[PDB]
């Protein structure tokens, strides 16, 4: 059977006071009868105000970002005063990361292994562009990226990481992959997995897609066997991302 589902709301660089209230009243009244694990990332910002008004007891709040250590580096967070403040979630390596503020597979895997060396579920993100799918490199690149963050890690790790496929053409474009591409990079993925780190490892393991998912699609998305759940961006900004969480059934 399948590891337990995560649908997992990306905010992005978005809200108000007022939207976040409202929306996540929304997912307080939203009564989830399954066992999904979800995660709202909100801006840093906001993450107080959602930890205050967020009572579903199926999430749990996740940070966009973060640095390993303190320190002086003006602007950023660290993973230490997420923990302080109760964040013990963390999205790394994001396509828009990777795209405008220099996130290299080695910056990304170093992250990824501090992050799990000071507590924390990562949820990290992989995935190809156009250029390279049209170059026939899925595979290549999703395991490039995959054995950089590998490298890193121990086996003991790997009971921390969420790996989620989000290829860059999909993301926020409307051109979601189809269920069979998203199928064949998964099973791709798992396969990795339980050759070089271990079978226990990669049956547990949850490997989400993400790129345009809204809650039409979804249902069609999860049937495939090695996916499971999401990384929803645009979609998760509405009311529909009660249908997303439902569709995990």
């Amino acid at each position: 059977a399948k590891p337990q589902p995560i649908a997992a709301a990306n905010w992005k660089c978005n809200g108000t006071t007022a939207s976040i209230e409202k929306l996540v009243q929304v997912f307080n009244e939203h009564t989830i009868s399954h066992d999904v694990q979800c995660v709202v990332a909100p801006t840093f910002v906001h993450i107080p105000l959602v930890q205050a008004k967020l009572r579903n007891p199926k999430y749990v709040i996740s940070a966009q970002n973060a640095i390993a250590k303190s320190g002086a580096f003006t602007g950023e967070v660290s993973m230490p005063i997420l923990k302080d403040i109760g964040v013990h979630w963390v999205i790394l390596g994001h396509s828009e990361r990777r795209t405008y503020y220099g996130e290299t597979d080695e910056i990304v895997a170093q992250k990824v292994s501090e992050a799990c060396k000071q507590g924390f579920m990562v949820i990290a993100c992989i995935g190809e562009t156009l250029q390279q799918r049209e170059a026939n490199q899925t595979a290549k690149v999703v395991l490039s990226q995959t054995s950089a963050i590998a490298a890193k890690l121990t086996k003991d790790a790997w009971n921390q990481v969420v790996l989620a496929y989000e290829p860059v053409w999909a993301i926020g474009t409307g051109k979601v992959a189809t269920p069979e591409q998203a199928q064949e990079v998964h099973l791709l993925l798992r396969k990795w997995v339980s050759e070089n780190i271990g079978t226990d490892v990669a049956a547990k393991l949850r490997i989400l897609y993400g790129g345009s998912v809204n809650a039409a699609n979804a249902a069609t998305l999860y049937a495939k066997p090695d996916i499971n759940g999401f990384l929803v961006g645009g979609a998760s900004l509405k009311p529909e991302f009660r249908d997303i969480i439902d569709a995990t059934r």
